[PDB]
């Protein structure tokens, strides 16, 4: 702030002065008459500047005193002003001033060392993130629920603040110093002191007078967040010292001086599928192990660590997609996975809590625990697109895409609203409404996905196309093979020959309408995401409507893929055998081979693709978080 | 959107335009093979534009149709793609479109005439009310809490939107068209079709099947609001219309075309004593007569409206500043003001809901209505400032301003954090907290007041000063008054003479302790305000501390005044009598009359002043809206 101190012959006045403050004089308010004029001396620490020799004493002329160090002792710099007139012998007016330091320091240039918070990169403001890992290799509760730092590895998650004093060694006589955090804010934040660690701060206590000594001290503080962004939070947390004047034992404490850290809380962000993967998740179940050596195989090649859930946890939910979504939370100091667990609580239920969450690795969940859930709150249908730029604007981090119905009925299916709410309030990911509620299931990741390309952008959109299959087949027709059969390769399935599934003029309509579904999404896609045709891919894809009218895969979904880095884990469609081989994977392969990609068709047929999944579906994976820095955008 | 077309010779293919948007064509999709090259002919209502005569057969060609004209019937515009080679004989593919116009349309340029909300005098975005008055003369309930328009007055309050369609007369046999609001939104807004009205959108239903007609039809709809924009809602509400194809009775229905309006709901908006006044209130009391005199021929020089609460309904309470407070809301096409109550509740407690709120006055409330309550949420401590420009950025609405304690502390109070969320997200006021918690009753009209001036910034802020009073005082006895007595005119009070008052040392070290609590605020002001020393005038004024070292006024707090116009309404402070005149009148009136300002002294001393209040919490004003429009403003 900046204080004005009235100065008075009546008898010399006494005032603390903060470095980096603006302190202000009135001369003109018990001047004493007589006079007409005055003049200011002052001791070599004080700086004296005077706008609008000896001036006038007119009370528009402006007197300000800044001072280069802290006291040495109480009053040590003294300001004398001398009031003088025509026949008039000078008046002195005498004060004494105290010089101190007091900085509440915090990284608001974001770079890892120690007003208002402002994106971008030439923004500024601290970070902070939500301590919900668990650090603690104990108990089974995120390290932040409790009131103490229990490992000292929990530090390297927290945020450093400093407050840096400079004062006589007697000061804390008549002063105090006051850490506090407003009470609207106090449930979202807990902050410790570092003398080993001791709560000064948090959901139980909004402000702690502080034990300081005179002379130079430092004293650290260790700052953890509690909440994400969210609805009711924009993710901003304020700090403030304030120093109080104690002197009189009769009256009440008065404020001197207050100054203040913000910080941001980071945002939970997630990593589309162009990232390199870096671990991948899967369910063991009864007769699913081909499927399994397929995965791992795959898995081998990309590099990556594999984890498998056996069925003594599954409980038998082998949709390791569907109830878990791994994201990161990133600071200066600090970044790590999080995993965002879907209120779905199928089997899979304790998966994230018990085997996910833990050292290096947190916790997020949103939405009811017990009912009032529908399909499209299951993690199939919560996807993000690769780094975009659309009309201008920038997203460095790609935009979060999940499944809605295109207008709200009694028959209509949505994401629950504390998702989208959660997700929104995270910003930096602005999310995008698609309409997959004429699915069965009703999950984008059935008709979409997006794969690493060397060109253009960095990718292509891929996405199931009825039409590209019409297309193939016809051709095949054409060139002599409309005798050829799908299910080639398949017991207990009823072959069908190419010239019968194009003269089927039901599955002809109904692909129609589900080619009108995935057009509406398209120009979606090309209009949020800024993609031209040549971003896009149409993989060749065959649909059938069943119960209310919901599409279902005709043949395994092959869009519902496995993506990890170049090597590609396509369900296997057992299509029509040609000069060899499957049809539609040659297509396939033809249309992903120019772009450095291998295509692996895995077999998923009696394990998945008849329970209404495929390989997406069946797996999860963790990636690399991008190296871009979320602050650095402006949403 | 845009929708993208796909030809093919295999059939014609049909398909529905919207006027306004892009229609575009994929030729080579369906190419037949033996083909380089193609040419479109087309019926004259359509316009064919080709990108990247006659053309080559690359896909990366764009062609693009509009259509300047609905359609009178189903494909009566036609378009001829033909596909031909070297020696290949020209084959044809033919498009058959029918176009439309489907117009949502609302008062997006903010004129009273009829994608995104943006502030500003080159924004975009209709704007809407909360329907939060009592038109119905007969209940006691806000229009908008049922659903139904039961009087046509009512429609005045409601913005109007319109659909507007030109189709062929068959059209909706195959289409329907939908109007909907998101589940989020639904408990926001109400909308009505004007047929007599009946409800098609609302808390209970989000989407709606509309009854068209094919040709030209224009459907009214009015619409409403049902929530102040707050913590959880930011004050957005869309509408969207949707268009289905319904032509296939074995299929679901298929999204074709969405547009939609988006409104912004009006926020509440406080009206500073700048202001021209309007209506002035107060409570009759036991023995209170004639301050209310005094009061009404204030009143009637200031052309204003009076406005009594008779015992009967008061409840014995007398302060009349302190249950509520007179805003207003603004749309282009009304205007009307708008009280918000207190969470007080004492025996005012209904003066708001039944005497203030009915047609054309609108209601609000806020936090808890029994109990969690403190004094600080009592609206002597909600004030705002005039319009001010701080370091550039323009507050055209000024900034409401409210007390608080300096630190949360087990002794400290606070205005509720709903009303503080509440006044926050209003956004245009821009609230700024300043230090109130060091008064017995807490309120920043304890301290400050602000009165119209016609130089400078039209204004100037009114501060309590006990220097001045001390200097006022100090004058005196040094020109030979010191004998003066405070209390002269006053029977069962003790007389004090200048000279014990001067040499008080407790009442002196009272005041310096109030003077800085004082003076934290005049900075806090300067820098929040953009105020200058030239902005405030000291008004002399002397306090003391009593329980829990609580201010209270020493002789009747002359800043806590009713400022009507050029009229001012200050307490009468008895003052030292000197020359035939209560110094401290004169030494107000040498301050205030410059600025064209007349003042009146209200004897209140044994009616409010000994029981901790003035003129200006025994009494409210209902004041003009601003003329500048809030959405203009970019907060
Ligand atoms: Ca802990
Ligand atoms: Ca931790
Ligand atoms: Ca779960
Ligand atoms: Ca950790
Ligand atoms: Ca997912
Ligand atoms: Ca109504
Ligand atoms: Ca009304
Ligand atoms: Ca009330
Ligand atoms: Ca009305
Ligand atoms: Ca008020």
């Amino acid at each position: 702030q900046g204080t004005l101190i009235r100065v008075t012959p009546e008898q010399p006045t006494h005032a603390v002065c903060v470095l980096g403050t603006l302190t202000q004089l009135d001369i003109c308010s018990s001047a004493p008459e007589d006079c007409t004029s005055f003049s200011i001396n002052a001791s070599p620490g004080v700086v004296v500047d005077i706008a609008h020799s000896t001036w006038p004493l007119d009370p528009g002329v402006e007197v300000t005193l800044t001072m280069k160090a802290a006291s040495g002792s109480t009053g040590d710099q003294k300001v004398q002003i001398s009031y003088y007139g025509p026949k008039t012998p000078p008046v002195k007016a005498l004060l004494y001033l105290t010089a101190v330091e007091i900085s509440l320091c915090a990284d608001i240039t974001r770079t890892g060392k120690v007003r208002t918070w402002t994106w971008g990169p030439c923004g500024q403001g601290a970070i902070l993130l939500v301590n919900c890992d668990r650090d603690n290799l104990e108990s089974s509760a995120m390290d932040c629920e409790d009131d103490e730092v229990l490992d000292s590895e929990d530090l390297q998650d927290m945020s450093l603040m400093t407050l840096s004093t400079k004062t006589p060694k007697d000061f804390f006589t008549n002063h105090t110093l006051v850490l506090h955090v407003a009470r609207s804010e106090m449930d979202k934040v807990r902050v410790f002191q570092a003398t080993k660690c001791s709560v000064v701060l948090g959901p139980k206590w909004p402000s702690h007078y502080l034990m300081v000594p005179g002379g130079k001290h430092n004293m650290d503080f260790y700052v953890e967040a509690l909440a994400f962004p969210d609805t009711d939070f924009p993710g901003l947390i304020t700090l403030t010292i304030s120093l109080l004047d104690t002197s009189n034992l009769e009256l009440p404490e008065a404020v001197v001086f207050q100054d203040s850290v913000v910080f941001r809380v980071a945002p939970w962000i997630m990593t589309p599928n162009t990232q390199p993967p870096q671990e991948v998740y899967a369910c063991s179940i009864f007769e699913n192990e081909d499927f399994l050596k397929s995965v791992t195989t795959l898995a081998m090649k990309a590099k990556c660590k594999l984890t498998i859930c056996p069925e003594e946890e599954n409980m038998d939910d082998q949709w390791m997609q569907d109830e878990m979504e791994i994201g990161y939370i990133q600071a200066p100091h600090k970044t790590l996975p999080v995993v965002f667990d879907s209120p779905r609580n199928r089997g899979l239920k304790e998966f994230p809590i018990k085997r996910v969450m833990g050292p290096d690795f947190g916790y997020v969940t949103r939405g009811p625990q017990t009912g009032g859930i529908s399909g499209l709150d299951s993690f199939g249908n919560l996807e993000v697109s690769p780094p975009v730029t659309v009309r201008g604007k920038e997203y460095p981090l790609g935009r979060i895409l999940f499944g809605d119905s295109c207008y709200p009925s009694n028959d209509s299916r949505q994401m629950h609203q504390a998702l989208q709410d959660f997700l929104s309030a995270q910003q930096v990911q602005a999310p995008v409404k698609l309409y997959s509620d004429w699915l069965s299931v009703g999950h984008v990741d059935e008709f979409l996905s997006f794969v690493p390309a060397p060109d253009r952008k960095g990718f292509r959109l891929l996405l199931a196309s009825p039409r590209s299959c019409y297309k193939l087949f016809q051709e095949q027709q054409n060139e002599g093979h409309g005798e050829a059969l799908l299910f080639e390769g398949i017991k207990k399935k009823k072959q069908q020959k190419i010239k019968n599934i194009l003269s089927n003029k039901t599955l002809r309509e109904h692909n129609s309408f589900v080619e009108r579904c995935i057009d509406w999404n398209r120009e979606l896609l090309k209009r949020e995401l800024g993609l031209a045709e040549s971003d896009i891919i149409d993989i060749p894809q065959l649909f059938k409507l069943k119960e209310f009218s919901k599409a279902e895969a005709f043949f395994p979904n092959m869009v519902n893929m496995l993506v990890l880095g170049k090597h590609l884990g396509i369900p296997k469609p057992f299509g029509p055998v040609i000069n060899g081989r499957c049809c539609l994977e040659e297509k396939v392969c033809s249309l992903l081979e120019p772009l450095g990609l291998q295509c692996t068709f895995i077999n998923d047929f009696f394990t998945y693709h008849i329970r209404h999944g495929e390989v997406h579906c069946g797996t999860n994976v963790r990636r690399k978080p991008f190296s871009f820095k979320w602050w650095n955008m402006v949403p």
